[PDB]
């Protein structure tokens, strides 16, 4: 099945998921010189004080930190969005080396990693229904650069030993995702897709301009994870990123001057 090798990676996904060659695929390169400032965009409202993390899972493609999304406890609103979007999970994409790993790029610059906070539109009732709608999801994307450690990431890093291989999970309560946000909420936005199969064109992307800094040691621990299951040949979970896709008939809008 699909993955990030030579034989099963992004360049093959279209055979099982033809929407891979669609009109609104993600990620994309963000050309900062052609993204136009849109004064009509609102400030983003990130309301994560009541968030309830539950569990962390290695799904064979990344690790997901999962939230209780049975009520409006951690929501994203404002920005480009109409209505209320509930946080369901976050995960990352990262590289084998610090010079690649992000999905979005900025003027062709690749960051070491990218965080995706995934939220679904409450008007559709559940995640599975939301992903069938063009405005079903809002994904907040945050770039990671290597420098100073991110204190608020360390709790994540230190549990990764317990979910080394595909299908392992661990309890992961009381984690506060506010500790993963940069200072500024300035953003770019465009309409796109999930970046992994099934590649559904259901996402309003909100990509923050300001990266967070993580330490080399932190990212090194991500790279100790495995794509494989327990007692299978070890294949390090690295380079779990889809490259930039054609922008096609889209515009990327900036919330800032
Ligand atoms: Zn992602």
């Amino acid at each position: 099945h699909w993955g990030y090798g030579k034989h099963n990676g992004p360049e093959h996904w279209h055979k099982d998921f033809p929407i891979a060659k669609g009109e609104r695929q993600s990620p994309v390169d963000i050309d900062t010189h052609t993204a136009k400032y849109d004064p009509s965009l609102k400030p983003l409202s990130v309301s994560y004080d009541q968030a309830t993390s539950l569990r962390i899972l290695n799904n064979g493609h990344a690790f997901n930190v999962e939230f209780d999304d049975s009520q409006d406890k951690a929501v994203l609103k404002g920005g480009p969005l109409d209505g209320t979007y509930r946080l369901i999970q976050f995960h990352f994409h990262w590289g084998s080396l610090d010079g690649q790993g992000s999905e979005h790029t900025v003027d062709k610059k690749k960051y070491a990693a990218e965080l995706h906070l995934v939220h679904w539109n409450t008007k559709y009732g559940d995640f599975g229904k939301a992903v069938q709608q063009p405005d079903g999801l809002a994904v907040l994307g945050i770039f990671l650069k290597v420098g100073s450690a991110k204190p608020g990431l360390q709790k994540v890093v230190d549990v990764l030993d317990s979910i080394k291989t595909k299908g392992k999970s661990a309890d992961f309560t009381n984690f506060d995702p506010r500790g993963l946000l940069p200072e500024s909420l300035d953003y770019w936005t465009y309409p796109g897709s999930l970046t992994t199969p099934p590649l559904l064109e259901c996402v309003t992307w909100i990509v923050l301009k300001e990266p967070i800094s993580v330490s080399s040691e932190q990212v090194l621990k991500f790279r100790k994870l495995n794509f494989n299951g327990e007692g299978e040949p070890e294949e390090l979970m690295v380079d779990n990123w889809r490259p930039a896709q054609p922008l096609k008939n889209r515009q990327i809008k900036a919330s800032f001057k």
